[PDB]
């Protein structure tokens, strides 16, 4: 077999069960989702309250299940506005035990400029591209268009 097949095995057995975002300054829920936004090869859409743009720090919880073991599960996210990448984020979970369900909590502090850009201009014009990796092995690339409501 080969690295490409190993990456497909991981993807086959992976799923995102639920996700939430909280305002880190209060611990209050801002948004909750239950779509598996890890699914590649299609474009997804997420509708999120515009208050998220005005938060200096957002705590994100991603709950996921993995059939396969991963030595170093990590994410790369890029935020594109009208085709231009305005921000890049790197997150690391680490070792994933086979046949496990896990909650990954990450603090996200977006660029201060994003807190003043009008939601009316951003809405429907932002794509978050996420690349799921096991160390340097690309498992999936997903794309989600954001709407700020
Ligand atoms: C790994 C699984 C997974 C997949 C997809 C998603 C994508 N989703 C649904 C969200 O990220 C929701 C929260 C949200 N909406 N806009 C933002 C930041 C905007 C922003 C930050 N810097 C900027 C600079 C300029 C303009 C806008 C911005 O964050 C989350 C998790
Ligand atoms: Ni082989």
């Amino acid at each position: 077999s080969a690295k490409d097949e190993r990456a497909r095995e991981i993807l086959r057995g992976f799923k995102l069960n639920w996700m939430n975002l909280r305002d880190a300054e209060t611990g209050k829920i801002l948004w909750q989702g239950t779509e598996d936004l890890s699914v590649p090869g299609v474009e997804h859409e997420a509708r999120v309250p515009k208050k998220i743009l005005k938060c200096k720090a957002v705590s994100r919880e991603l709950n996921f299940s993995s059939t396969e073991q991963m030595e170093k599960f990590r994410l790369e996210q890029k935020v594109y506005f009208k085709g231009q990448c305005l921000e890049e984020w790197f997150f690391e979970f680490g070792f994933v035990i086979p046949n496990s369900t896990n909650t990954w909590q990450s603090l996200i502090e977006a660029a201060p400029e994003s807190q003043m850009m009008p939601a009316s201009v951003l809405t429907g014009n932002v794509i978050i591209e996420t690349k799921f990796f096991d160390d340097d092995l690309l498992v999936s690339t997903s794309r989600v268009r954001l709407f700020y409501v």
